[PDB]
């Protein structure tokens, strides 16, 4: 009930803002669809709760909420439990919509992404689709490894729920667990 | 209605503060005129909404709100779409009033400015007005390029609505898109 | 009464979040037990109050709240009053529960801990318990001194109330008071 | 009225916190006296208002609120208007009480202080009072210039209203206006 009020609250002011900005209907609808899809009529916080509790509770909760993702990512198979715990506590939940470009070829990158659910296309600079990726895969790591630029664009086919890891956190966890930098570099190369 | 309440709320406490500080009437009136001009009786947030949505929605909204500015700035003509998107997502809205000095000659600079609407005078250290700038122009870039000091003062003739880019973001976008540093340096020099 | 309302407020939304996340009952109960143990039905802030007052009031309040801890830590015996004041103003209160791992062997460390109340086991990488520590002791300092990795795990036997000092603050206070780095290094070595 | 409600609000929760912490009566009274002295039954914000307005309004308001201080500080006599404006916009208001040590000899310093109103004693490491300072004077600059340690303690005789400048801002304004570093160094030395 408190989570429901939070959402109705939010949605009212969103529609007011979109009115003052005279946003086109297509864009107003994109935004309303996003709130509905992501929040489904309820807005808790989690950030507040996480901060009120111990580091142990935060790890336990992050591990549970990310259980399905961890099981779906072959990358995490046989990984050190401390590695998995560190990553899941640093992941940020993100949602994207059909046809959204999560990544543009040739730009700088600030984070990488793990796919919880959804399908994305990997699009080369010439416009050819190299491949599509889905649940349990990840992308946007190459740029973080080379500190150069994005080598392909990534476009959502469906609604996508992703968990991102920032370049700062990425570099942190790979230093703490060097074995995982090695395994990561190997897939980067094998994205030919 | 919620945006209207936010504004009446705000204005009440502003007048109370100005009373405790015994601000002169001329200054109280300047402040009230500013709130009226900028907010026009309604205070949404945008910062909250932007943070609740995807990076794609943020780009779409920033691109739409900055559409007229982008069209008016010759600098953006033929620019890479990714460049324009990066800039507009980093711009900060600012409003200044007639006779305000946005920039003082001889000081350090922390940001540059794009003029959405308004007229400013460029005033040399001797007091001569070199020129006036208006909608679609920009200023305050020289200091960011040289990392030295402001070479002129800039004084508002009218109410001005500006979008600023901080030195940190300025240096970020120019590194990401070096071609635009080149075009920027060329106008800097051609401000003779 | 205001502190009580704050807590009932909080607990209501916590149970709602745990419902949306379908947390297992064991974990829901761990979280509820934590809030009850730590806050005991009342949530003040302290952070807000500390920020509304002078540095002197902040030192006086931190010194009083940490009086028992300071008396129990032999480390503080004969220490410079300015050293003790600096530390207590930088400590962060943390609570952990029975069987929680505060520290895992082999990871990077971001802070050290002083035990106000509770018992922890020091567990070597082979699983042998080297020793147990309790009220007035401290742990997690070795990693901060070597800038290497945690050399043992630390597991709570009881509920534990700890005060942590971050690596940044740790390095600050030791620079300001070098004599205490010396005394600290000596115990680090004498954790054989 | 809104400022009055804010204060009664605040004071209620302060007394509740002091109760949970079982603070001694002398300290509870020190805190209540501080709130009464500083806020006088009304809590506006200023930080919120400053952030809602232009840089020009912020400079105008800071200049007005600091007018008496600026007039009382001989240091500002003949100074560049841009220097004075920069400083006043970076000052932080602080209040201290009789017998408070604002500065302890031998510690590291994070800021310096301008005295709006009040009297402080400068106390050497041997306990001799070198001198007393009052309205329009400043102290705590030596440590910022040498990047060493505080050379004396500073103890309030009366209630003191001060404006502090952090080491980061201090170093900023002195770089922007080198002439003022020179004048500052000269008084530092002439504090024999
Ligand atoms: N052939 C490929 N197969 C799978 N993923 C790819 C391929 N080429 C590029 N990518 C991904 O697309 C991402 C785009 O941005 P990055 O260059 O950071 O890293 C990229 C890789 O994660
Ligand atoms: N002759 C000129 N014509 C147009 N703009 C100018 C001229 N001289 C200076 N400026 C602008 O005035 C701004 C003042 O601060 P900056 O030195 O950062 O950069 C400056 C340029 O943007
Ligand atoms: N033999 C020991 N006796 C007491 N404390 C210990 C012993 N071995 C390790 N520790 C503590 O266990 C902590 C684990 O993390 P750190 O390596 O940072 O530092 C460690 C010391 O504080
Ligand atoms: N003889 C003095 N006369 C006036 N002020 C002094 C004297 N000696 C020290 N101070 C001030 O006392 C302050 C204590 O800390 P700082 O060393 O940063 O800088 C100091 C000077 O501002």
């Amino acid at each position: 009930d408190s989570s429901s009020r939070q959402y109705r609250e939010k949605l009212k002011q969103v529609e007011e803002y979109m009115q003052y900005r005279k946003l086109p209907s297509h864009l107003r609808n994109k935004i309303l669809d996003y709130y509905e899809y992501r929040y489904r009529g309820k807005m808790f916080d989690e950030r507040h709760i996480f901060r009120e509790v111990s580091e142990s509770i935060r790890q336990d909760v992050a591990n549970y909420n990310c259980r399905d993702l961890v099981a779906s990512v072959p990358f995490f198979v046989g990984a050190d439990s401390n590695f998995v715990t560190r990553v899941v506590t640093l992941l940020e939940f993100e949602v994207f919509q059909p046809a959204d470009y999560v990544i543009q070829e040739g730009t700088f990158g600030d984070r990488m992404f793990f796919i919880q659910q959804g399908i994305v296309d990997i699009i080369m600079s010439d416009g050819v689709i190299a491949t599509s990726l889905s649940d349990g895969s990840y992308f946007g790591e190459i740029c973080l490894l080379t500190r150069e630029r994005r080598v392909a664009s990534v476009k959502c086919e469906t609604y996508c729920t992703l968990f991102s890891l920032s370049v700062q956190h990425f570099n942190q966890v790979l230093d703490e667990f060097p074995a995982m930098r090695k395994t990561m570099e190997e897939i980067a190369v094998r994205r030919l």
